[PDB]
């Protein structure tokens, strides 16, 4: 019982309040809250309970629908199981809505109280005084109870996630063979990504489906039966809301793809233009590539800001839709010829914008909520609709099939008797047929006709390893006893003692999955390991020695099983005649059978030959010039200055409409006192007067508006394209460092999440908190004004508020944090469970896995209850603030009654009964925006990365030069980093004239070095001539353009064929037909209409690494260069095309210099001077005359290390092109 639980123990008072969660704060607020710093789970909050029980009204719930011919549904069996815990809510919920529907009655109950006040009448007053306790208590109670029921029913929603998930892993962990094949680990991991997690948000308004209409039809009718029939046309108003909004959401939807299609294209130009960064600097694409992408911004961009206007245009609608239909129906009504009074005209907008957030807010959620879980559920059940599974070996003829489709057999005659210590081999081509029988006596295969007779326990090892999270001891012994004498054989037999001295304390480490720290060859061999661990009878293993060296495993063989499994059955699958000596049995397959059994020697002397068959964010809040900076990149002072001064009047608009309506309120009121309090000349209000005005102040008010949305939401999108531009340019002109230094998956992280969250999260968010923020400001303005005395408790409210908020802060994020540092686990250890369903069936070990996901699902739902009840504490603590800031301002309204009228109390009182929830909304949305600041921090950040040096100077190069192309070696060497490794030193040497000239360089051993100081794509160490010319004065464009690319990532560009070979295409065509019919390029794009202009795709999807090469040499004669440089060409070629290439490559560049890298030894001796180079050091650079005269030289013994049969041919080849050259 570690980690005790808090909460268990509690009264009411403390339960209700949230007032247990002071020590976990205090420990959070000092230091920073590790995983051993939380709270378990209360006990009916376990998985394993939870699921159990749901599988059983599951299975119970199928069973009924199957005995009656019907087809099964889940979401019955989940109302038939929660229905218990849902009917509790719905009292709270009935409760609270009715609390929220009387709250306005008891507001208008107080403020008729000031229009006929006395202050001699002690009734009146404490009638008042009675009504505004009821207030304070029932906004209390309020306040207490809508946190209180979101709380329970995010538990809920919680255990109902952890109890369907239990389920769907329950189900996954007993899959069949089909069931296996017609599944794939990325729809499991959509599934329980998204299901599950729709269920914590359904069930949030799942009792606000029939909480809307009740509520909606209580306040109609009181509406009604306090001003009459005028409330017909709000209520049209507010249906014809409804539909507008949907249409709104559609195309706003529409427009959210068409910008989604062309991010996503964007995203994949950029990483193929990233991941081959190098090959466009060196060709100097980068005009082209920007033009591009800048056409493809403009593309999106167009759709991007038709959907933010979209966005505006709802959100403005949105915002004065409460005051538009104030407006109507207060016109409605006054049209009538009634008398307005202030009781009932705030009533009325009261009323009026309760009903309006409501629907507009919602009963949308909760249709779209709902609907995605009845998806969520259906899924799930036709996912859980599948179909699921049920000493020596000896077998007569079991057929079984594979693919059902073909009713044809795929392998027959099983016929295999073993004696206890043979070792028996399998050798087979591929598809042979060695899985479906590693299959069949392990039980996978379905039995179809046959006999499978095993006796004991058995284990399955599968071709590709597989393994859990935790640690190593325990993943080796699988839960067993740590036995002495089985442990120590099993790691002195398995090569483990270099990992050990390599490793950090032994077996008893955290290691993770996805091999994040292990590589193949001791993967390989913790899997035998942990195969070999258990010493059962029977061993099958299927070549578990493919990723590691051959000696060693030779090695461990000879030391494991004559050692270990020497006593056991063994049935091994070999690969050639490499492991052939130990082995009594063999027994080969063809085409699905075999034709005999037998020793190893009887199957030689017949005369059979295999041949055929072969991360550190800012902790805290963001610095101001992230904010300046954001603002300035896409709006000037003075369109910042606009933008607040339209803000300003909108606001002082909206609250200047609502002055008015008092005052005419209190006009009219006064005109009826004086009329009735014997007044015998009428003089009625001119109507059209004030119904001018009011008309007047609304269009203002909307137009305000609207157009500060607009300017807001294009000040935003502007600002995002400056700094989307300038990452761009700042990118582009950034040396090689900083794409080596960070991965291409970096840089696709920042471009995809940010440019996401500042197109999409950022200007909507950071609207709505201004609009509320702007909105919290007009209430507080109009409190002050109305009673200048709530100035005074204000300054210890908003110190209070200001130290709650980051007190609760300092540790949500810390909360967050290790929530999203746990849920990734979860789901990583599903994947890796699920690669290896074969060996879990086999083991019949699923226990095991079931308490480890039980565990790591209850571990996930401690933190989300953890960061759901912080949560919950901080929204009771902000509704507390204002409650009491509530009743502060209604006691000093009631107080002071002589100098207040009913229309200023009663709009004070209507002000602040708005905070609630609003004000924590405004805390959200301000946390939230503060978080996604972090996005612009890191834009700005890459803007303000440094440049290298300018791509040309001032200095205009000549026409022809280079012409010669003349290299100096002078003390030149490459720097990785300023003052840091350097291995090359005293580089001098002299190349000829026009002729070829030869580099020769081993692996490993200057590979990297000679590719960074020839190609020279950073800045290098020493001064460099090229035909004795100074080279700081052009950057890489005009000078390592002439060289020809040949590394291990051949020519890819999508699009037309014009921008694949010349996107500037500055000469006609009839050079590129020929150029192409040279290097013979047409016969193979006659197939395809697409001779010019076809579409073309990335990493070679239909193209051949052949075709690659020949139009890659294409480009390099069409660039008319005049140096040539080829190396490392051996790796992924195809020998015709090679030597094909080699001999078009010779015969053509024969006219001129080429620069020719020698990895292999008999391509270079086409060559004219070699240097060896030795430890970044040249010996000599003549004729292979000094290498070939001198034998102490090192070429001598690479020579003979390359074989005897290629040193006579290297040599043959020397003495002619020796003989050719000297005396032709
Ligand atoms: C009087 C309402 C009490 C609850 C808080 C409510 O959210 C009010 C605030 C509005 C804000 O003024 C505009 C807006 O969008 C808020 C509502 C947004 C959604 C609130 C529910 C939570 C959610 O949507 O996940």
């Amino acid at each position: 019982e570690v980690k005790p639980n808090p909460l268990q123990d509690a009264n009411l008072c403390s339960r209700v309040f949230f007032w247990w969660l002071n020590p976990l704060f205090k420990i959070g607020h000092k230091r920073r809250l590790e995983e051993d710093d939380m709270y378990s789970v209360l006990p009916e909050d376990r998985s394993q309970h939870l699921g159990e029980e749901l599988q059983g009204f599951w299975d119970k719930e199928v069973l009924r629908a199957e005995n009656d011919a019907q087809k099964p549904s889940l979401t019955r069996a989940i109302i038939k199981c929660y229905w218990k815990s849902y009917l509790v809510l719905g009292i709270f919920t009935l409760i609270e809505e009715s609390a929220k529907v009387i709250q306005p009655i008891f507001l208008g109950k107080i403020i008729n109280y000031f229009e006929n006040y006395d202050p001699m009448d002690s009734v009146a007053l404490n009638t008042a005084y009675a009504y505004a306790t009821v207030l304070t208590f029932c906004t209390l109670i309020l306040a207490i109870l809508h946190h209180l029921y979101f709380y329970h029913v995010q538990c809920a929603g919680m255990r109902l996630r952890v109890a369907m998930c239990h389920m769907i892993y329950r189900k996954a962990l007993r899959l069949s063979n089909m069931a296996m094949g017609k599944t794939t680990t990325g729809q499991i991991v959509n599934l329980l990504s998204n299901d599950v997690n729709k269920f914590d948000q359904v069930t949030v308004f799942l009792h606000f489906l029939w909480a809307g209409p009740l509520q909606a039809i209580a306040v109609t009718a009181l509406l009604w039966m306090e001003i009459g029939i005028s409330c017909l046309a709000g209520m049209a108003v507010l249906i014809i809301l409804l539909p507008l909004q949907s249409c709104f959401g559609k195309l706003f939807s529409s427009l959210r793809s068409k910008t989604a299609t062309f991010t996503d294209a964007r995203i994949r130009t950029m990483n193929e233009v990233i991941t081959g960064i190098r090959i466009i600097k060196m060709y100097a694409w980068e005009k082209s590539f920007s033009n591009l992408i800048t056409n493809l911004r403009k593309k999106e961009i167009s759709k991007i800001l038709r959907s933010s206007c979209l966005r505006g245009m709802n959100l403005a609608s949105f915002f004065s839709a409460s005051k538009i239909i104030v407006f109507v129906t207060f016109t409605t009504y006054v049209l009538l010829g009634s008398v307005i009074t202030a009781s009932r005209v705030f009533v009325a907008v009261t009323l009026y914008g309760a009903v309006r957030l409501t629907v507009t807010l919602f009963f949308p959620s909760a249709i779209e909520r709902v609907s995605e879980a009845i998806v969520s559920i259906r899924r799930i059940q036709t996912f859980l609709l599948l179909d699921e599974i049920s000493k020596m070996v000896h077998v007569q003829d079991f057929t079984a099939f594979w693919d059902k489709a073909s009713e044809t057999p795929t392998l027959q005659g099983l016929s295999f008797t073993v004696r206890p210590g043979e070792l028996l081999a399998v050798v087979g081509p591929v598809g042979a047929g060695k899985s479906s029988l590693l299959s069949a006596v392990l039980g996978e295969l379905a039995p179809s006709h046959g006999l499978v007779s095993v006796h004991g326990r058995i284990a399955y090892v599968s071709q590709q390893p597989w393994v859990f999270s935790g640690t190593l001891r325990s993943n080796i012994l699988f839960g067993k006893k740590y036995e002495k004498e089985r442990y120590e054989k099993v790691i002195k037999a398995c090569a483990l003692k270099k990992d050990l001295q390599l490793l950090e304390d032994g077996d008893l480490t955290v290691i993770g999955d996805r091999g994040t720290t292990l590589s193949g060859g001791q993967k390989a061999r913790v899997n035998l390991a942990r195969a070999v661990y258990q010493d059962a009878d029977i061993y099958l293993l299927d070549d578990p020695l493919s990723a590691v060296d051959a000696e060693v495993s030779r090695h461990l063989f000879e030391l494991c099983i004559c050692q270990i499994l020497h006593e056991k059955i063994t049935i091994l699958v070999t690969h050639q005649l490499q492991y052939l000596k130990a082995a009594s049995q063999i027994l080969i397959l063809k085409d699905g059978k075999m034709v005999q059994k037998g020793t190893y020697t009887e199957f030689l002397k017949s005369g059979i030959d295999f041949g055929s068959l072969l991360e550190n964010r800012s902790e805290g809040k963001v610095g101001f010039q992230a904010y300046k900076n954001y603002f300035r990149a896409g709006a000037h002072w003075i369109v910042f200055i606009f933008l607040i001064l339209l803000n300003t009047a909108a606001q002082v608009a909206y609250v200047l409409q609502d002055w008015w309506l008092s005052y005419w309120a209190n006009k009219q009121s006064m005109l009826n006192v004086t009329v009735n309090g014997g007044g015998n000349v009428t003089e009625k209000l001119d109507l059209n007067w004030y119904l001018g005005i009011y008309s007047g102040l609304t269009v203002a008010t909307v137009l305000f508006g609207i157009a500060r949305s607009l300017l807001v939401f294009y000040v935003l999108v502007n600002s995002s394209q400056t700094l989307h531009n300038k990452m761009f340019e700042s990118i582009l002109k950034a040396p090689v460092l900083f794409f080596d230094r960070n991965p291409i998956g970096r840089i696709l992280n920042r471009f995809s999440k940010d440019i996401g969250h500042l197109d999409d999260l950022l200007p909507l968010t950071f609207l709505d908190f201004i609009q509320t923020l702007l909105q919290v400001v007009g209430v507080v303005s109009v409190a002050v004004a109305v009673i200048p005395w709530i100035a005074i408790p204000l300054v210890p409210l908003g110190i209070i508020f200001i130290f709650l908020r980051r007190y609760f802060l300092e540790t949500s994020r810390d909360v967050k944090r290790l929530e999203s540092t746990t849920r990734s686990p979860v789901f990583s250890h599903l994947s890796s469970s699920l690669q290896g369903l074969w060996t879990i069936r086999a083991y019949k070990a699923e226990e095991r896995c079931q308490e480890l996901f039980d565990a790591h699902q209850d571990l996930h739902s401690e933190a989300w209850f953890l960061f759901l009840t912080t949560s919950r504490w901080f929204a009771v603590r902000l509704d507390a603030i204002c409650a009491m800031f509530v009743i502060i301002v209604a006691f000093g309204s009631l107080i002071l009654a002589k100098t207040l009228d009913a229309g200023q109390v009663g709009l004070a009182l209507s002000y602040a009964l708005t905070l609630m929830g609003m004000f924590q909304w405004c805390v959200r949305q301000s946390a939230e925006v503060e978080n996604m600041m972090i996005s612009v921090e890191r834009v700005i950040e890459y803007t303000d990365l440094e440049k290298e040096a300018p791509w040309e100077y001032q200095k205009r190069p000549p026409p022809a030069w280079p012409h010669e192309g003349v290299i100096i070696f002078d003390n030149v060497n490459f720097m990785y980093s300023p003052g840091g490794p350097l291995v090359l030193k005293h580089l001098t040497a002299l190349i000829k004239s026009q002729e070829k000239v030869g580099i020769v360089g081993r692996t490993g051993a200057g590979k990297s070095s000679l590719i960074s100081a020839l190609f020279r794509l950073s800045e290098p160490e020493g001064k460099i001539w090229i035909d004795k010319i100074l080279t700081t004065e052009i950057g890489l464009h005009d000078l390592r353009k002439k060289m020809s690319i040949i590394p291990q990532e051949p020519v890819l560009f999508t699009g037309t064929m014009r921008k694949n070979l010349d996107p500037f295409n500055e000469h006609t065509d009839e050079e590129l037909w020929n150029a192409l019919q040279e290097v013979q390029l047409k016969e193979t794009i006659e197939d395809l209409p697409g001779k010019m202009d076809t579409e073309l795709a990335e990493s070679g999807s239909n193209f051949s690494v052949g075709q690659r090469q020949l139009v890659c040499l294409a480009r390099a004669i069409l660039r008319k260069n005049q140096i040539l440089i080829i190396d490392e060409a051996t790796a992924n070629v195809d020998p015709r095309t090679d030597e094909l290439i080699q001999k078009k490559i010779r015969e053509k560049f024969a006219h001129c210099t080429v620069l020719t890298i020698a990895h292999r030894l008999n391509t270079i001796i086409d060559s004219d001077k070699i240097m060896v180079l030795d430890s970044g050091r040249l010996k000599e650079y003549d004729e292979p005359y000094v290498l070939l005269q001198n034998k102490e030289s090192l070429f001598y013994k690479m020579v003979q290390q390359l074989g005897k049969a290629e040193a006579a041919a290297l040599t043959e080849t020397a003495k002619q092109v020796y003989f050719k050259r000297n005396y032709p």
